[PDB]
């Protein structure tokens, strides 16, 4: 055959046809795409601008470099989303704005299919495009999957509070890649009319950001938040950021008179000079001693008047706006063993008391932000219902969990409801068969669980039963469907009741089915207890 | 009541009130408000860029930082010239282009009060604006007091003499401002068609480099020169400036190839190289030894083709331009002791002879421009009288005073007179209680002494006598009513005769009143002595 | 008298009379006029804009700086090429877009005088316009000689192969050079309307490059190609370039991760840095050690996609284009000494058998491009004649010649005669008294020998015979002959034959008269074994 050859407005893209098992049409795979100016030197901490164009036939068929991160927690996060057979070797680079398509369509003839954009998760601090691959997920639903990348930790959010660096440069990229679609994914036998963008975890945030952003207005028409949203702390810093800023700026050397020589300097800096301080900095982990209220947890989402006039706890309160279908949903255990095997969460014990608890509780303020003063009342009413042990560490996670993605998800998904506008929810309760031999059985529906389903995974990666592959192949289709129509539903599938007042939502998994009034016990519980 | 906010061209800018002994309206201040984006990265030399927009509320409500320069010789400057009972210490940065406004104005309330905008001085190596509160002056007198900071030093007046660096960069920010004013003093209650510039030594200089220059034309409808001019040679480079950019270069570190190399190659050196650089050329200090033209004397403006299309002398030859009332004044003792006291002139027997006054004089080249073989007639003029050693190291002070401020300064304000524009002069005879203890009590009429009764200095620091009291509130008025109508007269004030063919002056004093031909004497001597 | 002061379109100029020996007309003489603004810092690798007007009078008094190359060797090929009196001394520089002009015009009138732009060769590598005078051309001729520079090695040839550096910045720069020309020159005493570019060797090739080139198109009326053509393999890339610019990436200590990566990391390095690269990779030497295919000879002209769409085998190809009268021309032993020795050839022993040659063409794989198998083929074609181990040298020596400067050279006149346009063509055959004491006299005709007679070298410099004068002269005028009307011929001249189907040619020497079928035999034979 003749490798697929899809004319872009900046010019010629070369891809490569990849057949899937089970399909006639081969599916066309672009990897590498420029969708922005590559980022150095004075273009980094802002907005990203338009590419050059290309003279020739630009050949994209290599996976793009990572954003610069930590390259063992990236390769890591890396091992165990994919969802392809044997996970890729990434590189770093200042140079990542790009993004990968995969097109089910016949490009010889005009096609129209709906797109689907998919913002990955990793803490806005670490992660990829590539690691996703849409192969499965598009021919088996016939949509065009895009994956894109942008800007991690200070590289994409590093903001001095001030004008000299408002900050947001990672979700300005997601923008800007949205913008990229909107104007090529025609070529590529898409529908620009049709964008959804889903994410999982920080991309998972992106995404409800996004949306009540007026910058991202007319680039997407559906969206679906993956275990995470806006409305979830430790992903949106709020208040006088600068002390962050010129903490930051210290540790790489750099003087702090003025926010503007600040930003300058860092500019002075390379990639090894910074990628040095990400490290130093030590995100992602829970510093144990030291004053829990200091401990810096990431740079991320800040309140930069322009992609984000004011915080989230304001704009769901607002209904002048534009509102599209949204699915927002999470999963039985968040906080069973992943993130906490990440962070290096303190439970190597085995089980948790009373009073030892109150402490993590405390100490874990950078991530469920909780005043010492409710601790106490906050422990009873979860861990305080047995005299058993045994019971306390796993109503901790439950506890820690729902603070991060429980009560957060059903608060904006009751707004989203209420501000006029088609929502749905479900929780997926179910235990994938190609985790790691180091996560314990006894956890269920963990992070991010629900993605190889989502993406697919029971058809590239083997040893996956049956049950699973049809469980997969289901949530592929809801998802498909929400993508086209705006509504999970169809034929074939259980039925997903539109959550209105009737609150109803689907427990995806074994037996999928439909539930009422999810987390709503304890939404109200926190409703009060944040309320002190 | 409530911090002042007011709304500018560019955003919010939050103040702080701020009361005065016998005022009830409480003056609103703003510290730091930057009227171009930091002149930093491939920014250095080159013209002023306009500041980007902050996306909330500013507060201005911090001492801005100082453009770089001798930290100490800086800091000394400034506790002499402060008209503050404490004096505020500065922290040095490239990023210094920022100005201060204080309002007597309620910002509540709709008000055109006349502007003046104030240049300080420093030999265009030195200074600052935070030195000079506004305070007083602005309730006293019920005007918008404006003080800016303009570049210095190399960053302000480094020039290759071509295209790829003009100069006056420093220049070009003063203007700067003024265009900031324009558009922005009339939310501080400020009327944008009363603008008034005034400085004081090398900002008495500038004010007249604008008053010259094109590009300075409708920003301003009245100006004052406080003992300097543009015919002040030392502050004005003149013939082929090309050699000391090469000899900047080389001591910085710097290639000298083309100017192009150079000029790129500074843009490269660090705040810190070229501010250590700034300490190599020994730029203030007067050298004793060597011959007096290899003598390095300074930086300073330029013929450019922008801000001066030719000499100051040539222009002043013109009445084709547009003119505005003009008030230039000296002070009896110029270089009584404060400027000696800083360039440690060889004065110290307290007592100097013939022979040595010539010998000095000539050391002294880079001040006067005097042919050595010119000094023993002009040494005679002016030291040939009594023959008294003391008498002497008073009278070859009066001699630079002379060639310094007092001929240039009525050649200015009679060539003002005879393009046909309103002018006025005057001669400050009054000897503050505000000076050192290192200051002989013999000397009235320093330099830079009116400073105190202009911006109202027995209102801000303890002692001030009555009569010191009087003076202040005298000078305050006319300066204010010169502001306003741009004639200094007005009720319960003697009279201040125009600078017109009858050459009528003012001697500001204890005891103040008009006199006529200021200087006409030696006027009329130095323009024959410079016969040559 | 005074000075000539030529008024530009950015700026007036300021240059010198100078005139030659029996000339009353007296040459208007500038030195160092920019065409563009200085390619550095960020504008490095890319395009040349527009110089920056100045706003007095330039003094075009000094000679301009060569751009960055090996210093030793720059200086060795501008003694070996420099027609005037006593060499000059050069500097180098990034800072180096700038042309001479040598009008022989009366500046007070307005003529318009034919206009020749000279382009000096070098290997793209290094070279210098201040090398080559035309104080005798423009007199004894009556036109207005020009002499360009442009950007070289890594600085004017490194492309990646990609839109993030495309290449051919040299190339792009003089053009930007004629379009000054056409703007310009008029104010010289030149015909904007009647421009003729020529240059030698890699000069040539540039030529052979304009011609084919669209940009270039309007910029020119008449071409002559002296010894270098656009069909010269070595300075033409074709394939991937993205191998080379990894490999001097690498060289220059950088990151290879993206093209947009390396050229980033290029544009930090120092010019110094970048010459050591330049030093290391070892150009224009012979690498006798390795890999033939692999040893990158020197980075050249590329088909970017803005100055060349397709190789130029390709483009004379198509007629469907602007055809100007062109004049080819080569030398009788091209790699008979300069190229030989200044690549330091292993020819010392003067002589060589077939064993030898079989290998030698093989390691000059980067000039000849000659497969392995065709070696014997080519090897007992040319030497298989005579069995002098001595003779046997010579024509190993012509044989790299016609593969270069012989066969080519004519393709390239073929195809435009054939294309429908005014050829020409010729052989010089003379050894001017001007040569090195280090070339044999044996060698006749030798690379760039003819320039001594084409920018008139017998007139500048001494010792020249009776017989080379004359030759010189007609020369000159057959070049400008060709300048003024598309045909060298006129009164007192030789007859010279249009190159058309009779392949009529004009040998130039001693004695001159034309001759048919130039390498006929040469260009048949070697385009059967090309043909694989
Ligand atoms: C350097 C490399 O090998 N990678 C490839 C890149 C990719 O676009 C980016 O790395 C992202 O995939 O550029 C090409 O696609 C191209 O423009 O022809 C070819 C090249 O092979
Ligand atoms: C030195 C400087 O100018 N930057 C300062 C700005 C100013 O508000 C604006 O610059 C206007 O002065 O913000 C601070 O004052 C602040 O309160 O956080 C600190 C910061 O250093
Ligand atoms: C500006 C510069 O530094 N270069 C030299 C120029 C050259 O003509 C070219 O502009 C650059 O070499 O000549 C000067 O004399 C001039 O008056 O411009 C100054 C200097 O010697
Ligand atoms: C600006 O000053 C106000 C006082 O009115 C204060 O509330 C605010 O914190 C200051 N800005 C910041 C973010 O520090
Ligand atoms: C410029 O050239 C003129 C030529 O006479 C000369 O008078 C002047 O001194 C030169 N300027 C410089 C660079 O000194
Ligand atoms: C790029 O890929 C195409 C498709 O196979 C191939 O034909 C071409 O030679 C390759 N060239 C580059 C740019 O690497």
């Amino acid at each position: 055959s003749s490798p697929p050859v899809v004319d872009t407005v900046h010019g010629k893209v070369l891809g490569k046809f990849v057949s899937l098992e089970g399909f006639a049409q081969p599916v066309a795979i672009f990897l590498g795409i420029p969708f922005a100016k590559p980022p150095l030197g004075p273009l980094r901490f802002t907005p990203p601008q338009p590419a050059e164009p290309w003279s020739f036939v630009k050949n994209a068929t290599s996976y793009p470099p990572m954003c610069t991160q930590d390259p063992k927690a990236g390769q890591l996060l890396s091992e165990l989303f994919t969802n392809r057979k044997e996970n890729i070797p990434l590189k770093l680079s200042e140079d990542c704005l790009y993004l990968n398509i995969y097109t089910p369509a016949d490009l010889t003839k005009k096609n129209r299919l709906p797109v689907m954009v998919w913002i990955h998760g990793g803490g806005l601090m670490v992660g990829a495009a590539s690691t996703y691959d849409g192969l499965a997920l598009a021919a088996h639903e016939n949509v065009v999957v895009v994956t894109i990348q942008y800007r991690l930790g200070i590289w994409g959010f590093f903001s001095t509070g001030d004008e000299h660096s408002r900050g947001n440069w990672g979700h300005l990229d997601q923008v800007a890649a949205l913008r990229w679609v909107q104007d090529n994914i025609a070529s590529f036998g898409g529908n620009p009319g049709s964008v959804t963008i889903f994410g999982e975890s920080a991309g998972g945030e992106s995404v409800s950001v996004l949306v009540l952003s007026p910058l991202a207005k007319n680039l997407f028409h559906r969206a679906i938040s993956e275990s995470g949203v806006a409305l979830t702390s430790v992903l949106v810093k709020k208040g006088d950021v600068k002390p962050l800023a010129e903490q930051i700026a210290i540790t790489a050397g750099c003087k702090t008179t003025t926010s503007a020589v600040m930003v300058h300097c860092l500019r002075q800096k390379t990639e090894e000079e910074l990628l040095e301080t990400t490290l130093k900095m030590k995100f992602l982990s829970l510093d144990l001693q030291g004053d829990p209220r200091e401990s810096q947890p990431l740079l991320g989402t800040v309140i930069d008047g322009m992609l984000l006039l004011k915080t989230p706890e304001e704009l769901q309160a607002e209904r002048n706006f534009h509102t599209v279908p949204y699915m927002v949903g999470i999963n039985k255990q968040e906080f069973g063993w992943l993130i906490p095997m990440l962070m290096s969460y303190p439970l190597s014990e085995g089980q948790l008391d009373q009073k030892t608890a109150m402490s993590l509780l405390w100490k874990s303020y950078p991530l469920v932000c909780i005043a010492k003063e409710l601790i106490p009342e906050a422990t009873e009413k979860y861990l305080g219902g047995t005299d058993d042990t045994v019971k306390k560490k796993d109503l901790f996670l439950d506890l820690i969990a729902d603070v991060m993605f429980g009560v957060p998800s059903v608060i904006v998904a009751r707004n989203h409801r209420d501000a006029g506008a088609p929502t749905y929810m479900y929780e997926f309760q179910y235990r994938p068969s190609f985790s790691s031999d180091m996560k314990p059985k006894t956890v269920i529906g963990d992070h991010g669980d629900e993605l190889f389903s989502v993406f697919g995974a029971p058809f590239l990666k083997e040893g996956a039963s049956e049950e699973e592959i049809r469980l997969s192949k289901m949530v592929m289709k809801f998802w498909a469907n929400f993508a086209r129509n705006g509504n999970p539903n169809g034929e074939g599938l259980p039925h997903w009741p539109e959550y209105n007042q009737k609150e109803g939502y689907l427990q995806i998994g074994a037996n999928t089915q439909a539930a009422q009034k999810l987390k709503d016990k304890e939404v109200a519980f926190w409703t009060n207890l944040f309320a002190k």
